[PDB]
């Protein structure tokens, strides 16, 4: 599947090729999974999510060399101060730049195929995690699925933007802790329930 | 049609009583022309968009008063910087608050009607503009009626956030500004369609 530019512009000027070239698979990758039957689509798509990993990579890159600064001419409060402008400043290019990612996808793809990129660029966090805690609760409520849900995409909202594995994971770990901390507070024993789980993974040999 | 909480807390403590009634009144409206059928549902959605208003206000407060000190403290560039500080500041702050307010109403309201929540929040901007231009242009494409509705639900998104109806509207009038050089690149002549489509509205009785 050799990936060409369509009418949208790849950003790739001044970009190391190889680099280039690794978001461009990455991003083939996301596409593949969608199973699009507009050759054309595909592509264009294929640019634009590459094009979403570029922008990210340059937001990262500024707020690192800001940092970067900093620690070479800080220290104490004023180093945390400069830190944190730099973190704000990161948030603000997240968030003018946050809503164009699905209005250009939207031009190809339905609201379904868009969550499905999200969970392309996200390693699929937020159904693994969901399967999860409902087979680990199967007698939960729906009111606490829907809750449990709701936090997971919204900590895809924040992941897609994040700058790597890491981090993507740390979004995601922040609301699995809401999560466990809402279960407790709403009277499951969770050691009970986890140690139960792995009894019924086992019994069906898992 | 009186408000009374249910389980979503009103975060009313420590703000003026009337400024509360006129944001509660503000949302109810919103909440009505949802024509929800669960009167509890419809007291939590109340709540949640009331809850969004004043949250929204507290970032703007926070903002002017940054930009108050700078106006008392600062000229020249150390000003601009000041400004644009706050401003990035500000952006961080709707970036950091934004997926919530969506995941919160999807505990109660499908897709649709949180689009309608959106609309209600931004004066139902969207689908005025984007009805007027395919009256003034009724030969569009397919592809820049799409392009047209994305930008104009892109702008929503950032519109839903702005402080009060002068921002929300210069916020559409950015996107607005976007679709008519749009259009003019795309070989409309805009003089000729805006002058017909008034010569259509008389002859309809407009
Ligand atoms: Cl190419
Ligand atoms: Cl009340």
């Amino acid at each position: 599947n050799l990936y060409f530019q369509g009418a949208v512009d790849l950003d790739r000027e001044g970009r190391d090729p190889a680099y280039v070239e690794s978001i461009v698979k990455r991003s083939q990758k996301i596409v593949d999974k969608l199973e699009l039957t507009d050759t054309v689509a595909a592509r264009e798509v294929t640019t634009i999510i590459a094009n979403r990993y570029f922008k990210l990579n340059d937001i990262y890159e500024t707020r690192d060399a800001k940092v970067k600064l900093a620690k070479e001419t800080l220290t104490g409060d004023a180093k945390q101060e400069a830190v944190k402008a730099a973190e704000a400043e990161k948030d603000a290019a997240l968030y003018r730049t946050h809503f164009a990612f699905p209005a250009d996808l939207s031009l190809y793809l339905d609201a379904k195929q868009i969550d499905a990129v999200k969970d392309g660029m996200t390693y699929g966090v937020v159904m693994v995690t969901y399967k999860a805690t409902v087979d680990m609760i199967p007698t939960l409520k729906e009111e606490e699925k829907a809750q449990i849900m709701a936090w997971l995409v919204e900590a895809r909202e924040f992941a897609m933007d994040a700058e790597n594995s890491n981090k993507k994971h740390a979004a995601f770990g922040k609301y699995k802790g809401r999560i466990n901390n809402y279960l407790s507070k709403r009277g499951y024993d969770l050691v009970k329930e986890r140690k139960a789980w792995y009894e019924r993974i086992k019994a069906r040999g898992g």
